[PDB]
């Protein structure tokens, strides 16, 4: 073989330097070149759940610049489980082909790509956040307010959201099968990893939290009952995806009520960090490789933790990681917006960090972090050449 | 109508800089005067655009350059710079480029493409392999088939000696430039640029260093500019009258600024000739000239340099000479918003940036921040700042 090109590592490889952040991480059959992941970040740009060239150019522009793993936004496992009418879906076989075009591009760059499987439950059929932080998408704009579902018939915010329909046991069986089928579709779309969304007040968190889950069947009313649907979904997803495939779960570490004097009185039973630790070990027992630690979402008084400060919920990730040790990988997310902070989080014992907004603000976040840390991390050949 | 506006990304929503003020050419309005300069990606096979080009251009267009000019795109197969260049020499090239213009248009953005021919600098390797070396046939090259006005290699002992274009070859070449322009129109580009710079084919005719012909295409100024004037006429005859037509020139071979190089190359391409040419181009429906420099010789490299605004003065000299008869853009190290605004406030109509966009696709927002103004991004991108 003549004129063989010089071999190069994937973009995102630490070619000079010894930071932990830009050191590789292997989970089962996949090696990520570094531990700075793109967090799932809804784009509100789809019709009928299909990815289009917005998603391809958005994700592709970031993947050119070497995140260790690029996790695609919340992708609904049921049509009625979309957050907005503009969400991605994996509930139709037709969804596979456009997503495959994105994974193909990532793989042309020798990059790793994942997707977050999701269901919004009682927070479904809402409008994009630039229209409202919480308002219904009515049927005339593609909404389905009459068809949203939940563990209990309680609206997210009364007077704003539709009252959800209560899932029956049969409905829960169908839901679990649909989660598994969406996972099978993600595999057919050639994703390298899958994440289950169990956070941010969406359907699985609605079962986890006694604030939203008032059921008295086997899916509510005790810790074992409240985590049951998530544990069952993890088992059934693991049963249908390759054993080589990393399985991630994103959780809300707490409803935050436990940390405020008044809110604890108002909601004396809620989802808490101690329950998250207990849950994390049960997840590890079912083949979940990594848990990403966010927080919030279950109530108007408990927003999704999208905040303005640095590393604002790293401490939850650290408490969980201290409790679980090497039995489970942990990633932190939230305001991890400089290289110094990202490296400090992983040096403290956290296995990886994720950034969401900071990648959309700066698709070259990896190189910014590398520059701050005084190390060299390869970009795409064309991009590195542009610095000449 | 129930449940019913935002301006395009790149619109100055607060502030009064000239840089982020709109510019109208014929039937097209650009929301600002910061353009993405043509920037080869060396990522194509057989001239076809692919998802590298789509994700590269799309990621920049999301962030609102007034006009995104796509890289040198060959009008003949043998006119590619490298075997990895884009082409518009085959109808098959239309649909992949159409996907890119479709995405730009979904963002209400304007997109152009640079039609090009490398002449005696064709069939070279990508620059990270060599600044100048032949792509041999075994790696997709065509050294035996490169063409030029005169049988003189770019660098002797490095580049193949080119075949001399005959009169009939020149007729075919002009028809191929026009056919590529027709294909660019069918791919739904908003604007077209003719590449007449950087030592490539049309500059090879312009400069007496490379053009030693004694037919009607060499040996005098009128003869040396002839092929470019004729190509501009042929292209204008086949594209919409509403379409902006740009030309990129090399302002000079640089030999005129050094006594020894003037002795060694007593006739070369010069700024004064660029001024004369610019007015002839304006007469033929060229709307805007972008001012670069260099390329014709090892002793005259393409001006890709490390300093700020390093050939702004050529653009200013040409703009002073042509006045309102022609629009002028500057390029080269225009890497901060303060500099870009100073350049346009000196009378230049627009500025272009190449490397600085690939380094930072959000260059527009960086420049706007430095200037203390607000320039809209795609809705999703502006939302990510909440
Ligand atoms: C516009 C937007 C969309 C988001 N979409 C998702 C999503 O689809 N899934 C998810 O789990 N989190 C989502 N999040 C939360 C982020 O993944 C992330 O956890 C949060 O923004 C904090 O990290 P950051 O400071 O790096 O952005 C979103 C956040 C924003 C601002
Ligand atoms: C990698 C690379 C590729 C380029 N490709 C082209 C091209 O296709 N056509 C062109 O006219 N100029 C091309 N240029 C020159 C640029 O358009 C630009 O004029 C030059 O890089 C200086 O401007 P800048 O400082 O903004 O990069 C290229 C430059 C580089 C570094
Ligand atoms: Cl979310
Ligand atoms: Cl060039």
């Amino acid at each position: 073989s003549y004129y063989t090109p010089a071999q190069v590592p994937p973009a995102g490889t630490q070619v000079e330097g010894s930071t932990k952040l830009f050191s590789p991480l292997t989970i089962r059959g996949v090696t990520f070149p570094n531990r700075l992941f793109l967090a799932p970040l809804c784009q509100y740009s789809a019709k009928d759940g299909y990815a289009n060239d917005w998603h391809l150019t958005h994700i592709g522009g970031i993947v050119q610049r070497g995140p260790g793993l690029a996790i695609m936004e919340a992708t609904a496992v049921q049509k009625v489980g979309r957050i907005t009418p503009q969400d991605l879906g994996l509930y139709d076989d037709g969804h596979i082909e456009p997503l495959k075009r994105i994974t193909e591009f990532a793989h042309s760059q020798s990059q790793k790509i994942g997707i977050q499987l999701a269901h919004a439950g009682r927070k479904a059929s809402a409008v994009a956040p630039w229209l409202s932080g919480n308002a219904m998408a009515v049927k005339e704009v593609g909404g389905w307010p009459d068809d949203i579902v939940a563990p209990s018939a309680i609206p997210q915010e009364e007077g704003i959201n539709a009252v959800p329909k209560v899932l029956t046991g049969e409905d829960i069986g169908v839901l679990k099968k649909d989660w598994a089928e969406a996972a099978k579709r993600a595999v057919r779309a050639n994703f390298d990893a899958i994440e289950i969304h169990a956070a941010h007040g969406y359907l699985l968190h609605q079962f986890l939290s006694p604030v939203s889950n008032r059921r008295t069947d086997k899916y509510g009313g005790s810790f074992e009952n409240r985590v049951r649907i998530l544990l069952e979904i993890c088992e059934e997803v693991r049963a249908v995806i390759p054993t080589a495939m990393p399985l991630l779960v994103r959780i809300s570490a707490t409803d935050w009520f436990e940390f405020d004097d008044n809110l604890t009185k108002e909601f004396p039973e809620s989802w808490t960090v101690a329950q998250s630790i207990r849950l994390a070990l049960l997840l590890a027992d079912r083949g979940v490789d990594l848990v990403d630690v966010s927080s919030g979402g279950i109530h108007a008084k408990s927003a999704i933790a999208i905040r303005s400060g640095p590393g604002y919920q790293v401490h939850f990730a650290q408490e969980i990681k201290k409790a679980v040790g090497e039995k489970l990988l942990i990633s932190a997310v939230g305001g991890i917006k400089t290289g110094a902070l990202a490296e400090e989080v992983v040096q403290s014992g956290i296995d990886a960090v994720q950034a969401g907004r900071w990648f959309q603000q700066n698709p070259g976040l990896v190189r910014a972090f590398a520059n701050e840390l005084g190390v060299k991390v390869r970009m795409a050949t064309q991009i590195d050449w542009s610095f000449e």
